[PDB]
């Protein structure tokens, strides 16, 4: 199982999930600049959309889109409840959160990270991110995790997006519950191993 | 169940999936302006996010995000195969497409619908669509649906999304495979029923 990734990108979510699940995997760095995998092969042959993450099973099948990959990873180790059982209400609830993070949070940072982005665009999204983040913050005051007391891949995904905040000057102090969450998820060794592994910390 | 929708919006996807699954439901329009259901109720009480769709089970429980809602709907009548079986690779492959349409297509269209967005904003996102729409078009070139021969909820979501390409002047003639897809999904009774019901006459 190979994970095409880039240090610090959204691919850190499935990365952490892989460590949390304890599967067999290999991190394959993709040059987002040149679009070549570690082997210097054209990544677009793997993901024509050109982005990461991308999971590649040893048999050759690939899977893209963070939310899809982390659910596949989770379903490999049901014992470690990183996703409610399929068919159960909480599974659709997990899928609800995963999409929310993807559509309503992740994509709202993308314009910030891009220089070409006009301020009259980078601001139109910061406002939104403020609104969305407040919603998440309130969800995290109730219980420790998104789905309650049980951690899921949604939390890992969210944890990752919350990490870019600092890079784009987004303050999370307004929401203490978000900070308590970050310290709570970042406190897991799988999480620390991934940060260390991506050269993000240490 | 109740489906909080708005005519033509992306709530049209779960609406079609509902009819396709042969599941009966009640439509509850939501004034995306006032954020009040058709009963005056404050929609932000239902969805703090303020957007449709929102599926409310008979339980009284609720669900948001198109991709989740349509997967719940699909799994209710597996006999209709609106989604590959859970635990099957193609099910994750389906979710791959649902997240793609949501973040790589649906949210690209959002800006093109807002007037309070810089003129340069729409330009950038218009190329993204051309890039992504090109990949989807290529997907449906040698196969009728996103996952092959069997129509899934992913195709329904895509159908609704492309339907907006008119209101935003995104000619699809460059992508005949998309015009075919559109003409294909659009001819389904469940589709035309949802249109008629949403008053899209
Ligand atoms: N919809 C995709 C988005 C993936 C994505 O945006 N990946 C970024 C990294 S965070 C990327 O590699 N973009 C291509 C690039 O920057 O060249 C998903 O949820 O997985
Ligand atoms: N009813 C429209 C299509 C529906 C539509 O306009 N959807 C809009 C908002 S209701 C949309 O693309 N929303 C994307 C977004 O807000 O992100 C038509 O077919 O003429
Ligand atoms: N992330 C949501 C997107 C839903 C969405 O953007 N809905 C639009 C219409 S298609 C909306 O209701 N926007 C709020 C408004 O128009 O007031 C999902 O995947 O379901």
């Amino acid at each position: 199982m190979k994970l095409y990734y880039s240090p610090g990108a959204c691919s850190l979510s499935p990365h952490i999930a892989l460590r949390e699940a304890g599967l067999n995997f290999e991190l394959v760095q993709v040059d987002l600049a040149s679009k070549k995998t570690a082997s210097g092969q054209d990544y677009l042959e793997v993901n024509p959309a050109g982005y990461v993450p991308c999971l590649q099973l040893d048999d050759g099948r690939t899977l893209t889109e963070g939310p899809a990959i982390v659910q596949y990873v989770a379903d490999q180790v049901p014992g470690k409840q990183l996703a409610p059982a399929n068919g159960s209400f909480e599974r659709y609830h997990l899928q609800q959160w995963l999409n929310f993070i993807s559509s309503e949070l992740h994509k709202s940072f993308s314009p910030l990270f891009n220089p070409a982005s006009s301020d009259e665009w980078k601001n139109a999204v910061r406002q939104s991110l403020n609104t969305r983040l407040g919603q998440v913050a309130r969800q995290l005051e109730h219980a420790p995790y998104l789905l309650g007391d049980q951690l899921s891949v949604a939390d890992i995904y969210l944890f990752v997006v919350l990490g870019w905040s600092a890079y784009v000057n987004i303050d999370l102090s307004p929401w203490p519950s978000l900070q308590a969450f970050q310290g709570r998820v970042g406190g897991r060794e799988a999480v620390q191993s991934a940060l260390r592994a991506e050269g993000l910390i240490k």
